[PDB]
């Protein structure tokens, strides 16, 4: 609608990413899939703020994008994600965090949140756009009976209640997370979705820089296809743009014109998955879709790289405790590190497999 965030402003290059690709990209031994590689970091990505480590670094983004849009003409915006709850990632185990809920959880993140407004109160003249708790919500949907989850459920709701409430304080644009197609966009799972969404836009007063949600982050789904991807069958909404088509008209119907951000960095590769389930490095992925405002929809604002590729989604190690088996599936590329951790050999896949090329 009227006010896309994207719009007037140059999006400030993740220098984590950008650090994490260089490197990346001088092991490459070809020399022209090195030099593709290295392009990479010259496309916009979300940076992850999965750890309060990483509250300094947004500091420094911060700091740099403003004195690069007084040095460039230009207003600068920078791409967070918001991603600590206590109790993280309910459903699986590859992603466990730093907070637990009975380890001052719910304190410990909102303080977590106050520290990321205090940095961002700094810089008036920098925009902000956070992704807010990839898988969160969508587990409330679909996940209350996994009893992490739902004993996660109260502190779930406050923390991300508290990060909107208090984002929005400092004018951060923001976009819930809320899942992909194969989780959310099931036709019975429209409703319920819809439903938690609302609550949680009431609950934070409405505000208008709740833009809407996320969808496919760290996920692998197509915008747009042709032909189904096999792995959806009993599944209409097939792609996210279905998912999104969908979904969308509910939240409109309770009275938030909701916009959407789509995650296509690694979905340059459709059809590749034993199993729709499947999210632990898939391989053959690829590159995707650059990030872009031509969306193709009314309610999309924005295809985005939210998932960082070439960090990994878990590990395959059974040893570790946070071996998920998702991460030891035949279609997930192993041996495979840590969560978050770079995983050179996938980075150097997700290059040569970029469609669009690189
Ligand atoms: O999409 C990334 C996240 O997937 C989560 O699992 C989902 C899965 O994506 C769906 O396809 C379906 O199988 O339901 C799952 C939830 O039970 C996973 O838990 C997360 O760790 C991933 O980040
Ligand atoms: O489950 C009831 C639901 O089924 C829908 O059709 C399914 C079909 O049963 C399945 O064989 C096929 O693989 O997927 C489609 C959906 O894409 C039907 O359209 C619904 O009306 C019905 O509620
Ligand atoms: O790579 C982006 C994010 O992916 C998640 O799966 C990891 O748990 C995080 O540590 C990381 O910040």
């Amino acid at each position: 609608s009227a006010n896309n965030p994207w719009t007037g402003f140059q999006i400030f290059l993740s220098p984590y990413y950008a650090n994490e690709v260089a490197a990346a990209a001088k092991q490459i031994t070809d020399p022209t899939l090195s030099s593709k590689a290295a392009s990479v970091a010259n496309i916009p990505t979300f940076t992850w703020l999965d750890s309060v480590a990483k509250i300094p670094d947004l500091g420094t983004y911060l700091a740099s994008a403003s004195a690069l849009g007084k040095s460039t003409g230009t207003k600068q915006l920078v791409q967070i994600v918001i991603y600590d709850l206590p109790d993280r990632d309910c459903a699986a185990k590859a992603s466990n965090g730093e907070f637990s809920i009975a380890n001052n959880g719910q304190a410990n993140y909102e303080n977590y949140i106050d520290q990321i407004v205090a940095q961002i109160q700094q810089f008036p003249d920098v925009r902000v756009v956070a992704v807010i708790e990839p898988d969160s919500l969508a587990n409330l949907v679909t996940n209350l009976n996994v009893q992490k989850c739902a004993n996660a459920k109260t502190t779930y709701l406050a923390s991300v209640n508290y990060a909107l409430t208090n984002l929005a304080k400092v004018g951060v644009y923001m976009y819930m997370d809320a899942g992909h197609a194969g989780w959310l966009g099931w036709p019975a799972n429209l409703s319920p979705a819809a439903q938690l969404f609302t609550q949680v836009w009431q609950n934070a007063g409405k505000s208008p820089f709740i833009k809407g949600l996320a969808t496919n982050v760290a996920n692998y789904n197509a915008l747009q296809a042709a032909s189904p991807d096999p792995i959806t069958q009993g599944n209409p909404n097939y792609d996210e743009i279905h998912y999104i088509n969908a979904l969308a008209p509910l939240l409109q119907q309770a009275g938030w014109d909701a916009t959407f951000i789509v995650d296509q960095g690694k979905s340059g590769v459709q059809n590749i998955r034993q199993q729709w389930g499947d999210w632990c490095n898939i391989k053959g992925a690829g590159f995707g879709t650059r990030p872009t405002t031509n969306t193709g929809s009314q309610f999309i604002d924005s295809i985005v790289w939210v998932k960082p590729g070439g960090e990994s989604d878990g590990t395959s190690n059974s040893s570790s405790p946070r071996y998920d088996s998702t991460c030891s599936l035949p279609d997930a590329a192993q041996p495979a590190p840590e969560a978050g951790t770079w995983f050179q050999a996938y980075f150097q896949t997700l290059v040569s497999a970029a469609n669009p090329p690189l």
